[PDB]
């Protein structure tokens, strides 16, 4: 059964073409998942499943749509009883030997217990905090005053075990409106300390986002 | 009035002596703050000021004590009406020319508004999440399976504005939102509107093991 899903706006035909080119050349099976966008469909899904998120002013409707798309795919993993599901966003660029990882799953089956709770990142690791130089505040005694700025972890390419799909669905349902944060922050920052939940990183990675 | 406080367990004589040698070597005034350790004192302070932290199973009592020590120093900043306070942990090494930064404040006064909300890190910048190798799960096609694993609160200046902000922030955090103090101050909260975290580069102190 197919394990690879690419989140893509149903009208984003040029992005879909980019995905098709890359995946078909490497003979990697996949399906598109129609992404949630600002719409009655997204609004109704938020109210049905995540009214906490519907009420969260701290997320943009785009960020809510992104969360909803991942969340519905986590649900798909559970509903179809998949050992794992592999999720992409439609701006990823695949590295050369992606087929060995994405067209076959026996390597995962040997390495992981899917009722255990893990996410394996396939995309490049991005530092969530970086130093930026600035101009307003002058240096002192030959030391610069830099600013700490936050960067989002990508959610553009990862494997999630059925265990983790269940965990993240329950987590997002249990969060209060005030506790909601963008999906990348919950998956890859906040929850890194959580006891049974483990995040792994393929290194070197096998894909990267085409944006920034 | 003194601005430099070094958080240190009252019985940690060896650490205290190392701090004394380092600060006095550069004629930097400081005072020790007796760190909270597992005790009735810590328990009662948690209940009085941070009951959501008392209930947070995800922190060790040591991590709770560390948070409590910083929190009480933020309070000290407010109570003594200090423009800023400079907080250290007791396992640090001071760099050269630290006196210009730590025994004098005019450089801060001309660069910052103390009623505004900032923290200036004095300790070396460390990546708050690292890739750790592991041995149990074999690599595949020359790619390792690493674990993502978790900044340092061993050296920073905080404005009175930020002391107020952080006291209120930590009091408002839910049990679910509680994390070790360094994860809040220097990771989670970097995404926050009026809260600005700066980094001296190169830094003027570094943490020892
Ligand atoms: O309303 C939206 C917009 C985008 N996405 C998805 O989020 C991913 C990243 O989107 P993009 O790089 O275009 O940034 P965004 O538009 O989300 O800010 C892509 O898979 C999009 O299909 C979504 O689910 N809902
Ligand atoms: O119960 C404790 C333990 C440590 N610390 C302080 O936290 C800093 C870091 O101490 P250490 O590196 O020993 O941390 P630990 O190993 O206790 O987690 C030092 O300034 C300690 O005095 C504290 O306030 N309470």
């Amino acid at each position: 059964e197919n394990k690879n899903f690419v989140i893509s706006i149903s009208t984003a035909e040029q992005r879909r073409n980019h995905i098709i080119e890359q995946f078909t050349h490497q003979n990697i099976p996949f399906e598109f998942f129609d992404a949630f966008t600002p719409s009655d469909k997204l609004t109704d899904h938020l109210q049905r499943y995540l009214p906490n998120v519907a009420n969260a002013a701290q997320l943009t409707m785009g960020e809510k749509g992104c969360l909803m798309s991942h969340f519905m795919l986590w649900k798909k993993c559970i509903d179809e009883n998949l050992d794992y599901i592999t999720l992409f966003e439609d701006d990823i660029l695949l590295g050369e030997n992606a087929n060995k990882f994405l067209a076959e799953g026996d390597w995962l089956k040997v390495r992981f217990n899917f009722q255990e709770i893990f996410v394996l990142r396939l995309e490049t690791f991005l530092m969530p905090v970086q130093l930026e130089k600035q101009t307003q505040i002058p240096p002192f005694q030959q030391r610069d005053i830099d600013i700490l700025t936050s960067k989002h972890f990508g959610t553009a390419g990862y494997v999630i075990s059925q265990g983790a799909a269940k965990y993240l669905i329950a987590l997002f349902e249990k969060l209060t409106t005030e506790e909601i944060k963008p999906i990348d922050e919950i998956m890859f920052n906040q929850q890194i300390n959580a006891t049974d939940y483990r995040v792994y990183q393929l290194n070197p990675a096998i894909c990267v986002q085409e944006l920034q």
